């Protein structure tokens, strides 16, 4: 039956059944748990090579298809089986279907309402769907990717939107963003062993410099795309610096802050994820959302492997910087969340502070309860970097697993390319 | 072979092999992960009611001795096989067999090396070992337990310790304490719906009240043990009040913090756990160790579900407390953390910050790995509930599994006691 489930904070229980409709075997082995791996082959979705056999295409098919059409307030049997025998007619004589635009806006809620690592899921039926299935070429992506980054961007009031890509058919001719966020800045790694920049980008940069991009040598040099259109090689486009949108971080009473020299843009979007819905995969398709403070704030900022700021912040703070007793870390951290939260609202654009994302949740949680009795959702994920206790998720119990539609990763274009 | 596991912040990746000698299924399903249960049954060791079956406690057994020795630099083969004979005989003679001291000693650090939710394990190999298992009454226990505390406390210089009570049998005389803490302070439930005290011991103090207690009603009663012997009922046993050292809670900057009028014992130690070695149960063994600050500041203070107290401490610092976003409770919260980390180092008593705790595990960690190739962790309880991300835990993939010895749960004796 139902997997009882409990908060300890309110004691309030939950009894988890849709669990019950998960695909396939997740990350954890019946006698050991992985749930702290991240990129576990459980949760990607690697290159196809050959169609994918019509034996298992047209189950997964039917199985979308009366998901669909079980969404509808008072149903359209018609309809549904109208549908239902077109579309396998359609797998029959083509090899593959088309999802008509409704289905593929329900498709990109649901996987996203599907993703166990989402704190925003709150909003996951405010999606803005940008069809380009029908795109052809690097310079028709580079265009649809501009269009969603202006829309996205909406001067600075932010819009969640994402754009599908046409879906995967022999493999052979997939559409990838070799990119991993349509916007982000350069790593790269002066002679002196020293990396300016972002590091988390080392890697990537080189492959675009790699691609006759021109190196500006900056802690924030945003990259160029690299689109890759029908299964061919990727081909380097920059984007026009009027629609990328940048927050410059100053403190509301530190005004040494500003010194830090310290932006980030302002639009947050995933761009290499493969949306999977009714046994069929869409190599590329980013979406956007808006940022929840802790993101940029503690991980970029803070992580030592990315913008690793945290000492320096806290000397200019004056601060025991070598007594970890001390608690100088919390102390910083803190009021740099407090610069990038303020910095944002300061410039009017969309930003969430993780007490109320870690708030919406819950309330999200209660909903997808009693709407369907589940709700995947990955602990370590949804719990802030800062304030885990302090928040209403950490004492909340969940279950993770994956469903369908879903949002997998990928392999690294570069990794599986025959170029 | 074994499973790869890396640290994203160091880029250091391990191998996990030790995991091959995990006992039982976990928590976790092949297709659902369950890692975010407190209390599964797979990490809880319930209730006996006949002997042990020779079939299995032999096999076990046998396993422990190997291991035993196994420990030793440099073998004794004739001591090893001598043992092995040796314990055969007692088991197939008596029914089951009993530890040396030394094997005893050996079974106590291991169990603990081998919790996955420990966050101290560094200290392992430094455990006080008191053997009471020759133990007979109430009037014993209690003796042993105040032996204990004495040794424990050490007039604030905290020393880790264990006191042994006999193992279980037919399981129909267990010994146990049911307590869940040594010391720890009463929750009341005044009549006008509040709760004043401890919120988490309402129903145990109720149970002590409920066998001849007198409730004296107040934030910070120290509760009586209540001790059960070979099984029987269970006895009621006041603390001397000189044994119980506490730490009066004051801000190094805030003088306003006195009035808050919070304190804590400084000795932690958890009294229902059972230690499973060799087939072998003892349902009864308190043992200690010390704190790490933000057990104290930010799950006993701050907790909603415990003494709650977080929004007071930042109406008193003067905090938006009515807009989430200002982050004034990572404002509150850390100030608190002060408190109690200078109230403990002020007053003498051995304390801990969560950042140093978070960095001697990964040496710990790096250790387990180059001595057994495998260390079992808890991810979600390993990372503190305040500074996630800041500190080096949070960004290193682990693997939770249950070796032997353990130190496992037991269920409430009230709720499975014949009296
Ligand atoms: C509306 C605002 C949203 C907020 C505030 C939000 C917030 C978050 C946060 C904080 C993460 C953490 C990423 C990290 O720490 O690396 C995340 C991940 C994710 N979100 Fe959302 N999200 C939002 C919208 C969306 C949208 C529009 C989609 C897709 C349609 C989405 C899909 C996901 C997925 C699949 C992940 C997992 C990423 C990964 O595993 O690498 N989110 N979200
Ligand atoms: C030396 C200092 C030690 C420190 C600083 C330490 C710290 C911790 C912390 C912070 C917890 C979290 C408990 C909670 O959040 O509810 C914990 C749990 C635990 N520790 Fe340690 N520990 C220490 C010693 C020990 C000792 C001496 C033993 C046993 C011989 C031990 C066995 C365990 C076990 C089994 C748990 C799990 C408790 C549970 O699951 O409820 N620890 N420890
Ligand atoms: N708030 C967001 N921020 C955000 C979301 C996803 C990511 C991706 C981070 N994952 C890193 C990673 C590591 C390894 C493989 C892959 Cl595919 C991806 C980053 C920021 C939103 C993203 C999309 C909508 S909102
Ligand atoms: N630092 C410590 N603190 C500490 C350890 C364990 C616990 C127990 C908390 N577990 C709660 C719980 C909930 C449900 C069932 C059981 Cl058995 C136990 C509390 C503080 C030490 C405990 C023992 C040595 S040190
Ligand atoms: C090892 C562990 O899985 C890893 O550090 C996770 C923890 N929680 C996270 N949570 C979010 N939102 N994002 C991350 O990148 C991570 N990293
Ligand atoms: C639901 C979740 O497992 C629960 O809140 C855990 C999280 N991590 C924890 N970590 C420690 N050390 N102690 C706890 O009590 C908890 N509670
Ligand atoms: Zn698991």
């Amino acid at each position: 039956q139902y997997v009882r489930i409990k908060n300890w904070g309110s004691g309030e229980i939950l009894h988890d059944t849709l669990h019950h409709k998960a695909t396939s075997d997740f990350t954890c082995k019946s006698k050991s748990c992985l749930g702290s791996i991240m990129n576990p082959k459980s949760l990607t979705r690697g290159p196809r090579d050959k169609p994918t056999p019509l034996e298992e295409l047209l189950p997964h098919a039917i199985e979308f298809i009366n998901q669909y059409y079980g969404s509808f307030k008072e149903a359209k049997i018609e309809e549904h089986l109208a549908r239902l025998e077109a579309v396998t007619k359609e797998i029959e004589t083509t090899g593959t279907y088309q999802l008509t635009l409704d289905e593929l806006i329900f498709a990109t809620k649901m996987a996203w309402r599907n993703a166990p690592r989402c704190i925003g899921r709150i909003q996951w039926s405010n999606l803005q769907v940008f069809d380009a299935r029908n795109c052809s070429t690097a310079q028709e992506m580079f265009q649809h990717i501009c269009r969603h980054i202006l829309y996205a961007t909406n001067n600075g009031n932010i819009r969640s939107a994402i754009t599908v890509f046409p879906q995967r058919s022999d493999g052979k001719h997939d559409f990838r963003l070799w990119n991993s966020q349509l916007i982000r800045y350069a790593g790269y790694q002066m002679p002196d062993g020293t990396i300016r920049g972002d590091a988390a980008t080392l890697e990537f940069t080189q492959l675009c410099i790699d691609l006759g991009w021109k190196p500006r040598y900056g802690r924030f040099d945003v990259l160029p795309l690299v689109l890759q259109a029908d299964g061919q090689d990727p081909e380097v486009f920059e984007i026009p610096p009027d629609l990328v949108l940048e927050v410059t971080m100053e403190h509301p009473k530190y005004e040494w802050f500003q010194e830090l020299g310290l932006k980030w843009y302002a639009l947050p979007a995933v761009a290499n994820m493969l949306l999977e819905v009714g046994g069929l995969e869409f190599p590329a398709c980013p979406f956007n959302g808006w940022y929840m403070g802790t993101e940029i704030g503690v991980r970029d900022f803070c992580d030592t492997q990315r913008y690793n700021i945290l000492e320096e912040v806290g000397r200019r703070m004056g601060l025991e910087t070598h007594t970890l007793a001390s608690l100088w870390k919390d102390r910083a951290v803190t009021e740099i969340n407090v610069a990038v939260l303020h910095s944002f609202q300061k410039q009017n654009v969309t930003i969430m502070d993780h007490h109320t994302a870690s708030e919406s949740f819950m309330k999200h949680m209660q909903n997808e309860y009693r709407a369907r009795g589940g709700c995947p959702a990955d602990w370590i994920w949804l719990v802030p970097p800062v304030s885990g206790s302090i928040t209403p998720v950490f004492h909340q119990e969940m279950l993770n697993y994956v469903l369908s539609p879903f949002y997998y990763y990928q392999i690294e274009p570069w990794k599986t390319h025959i170029w």
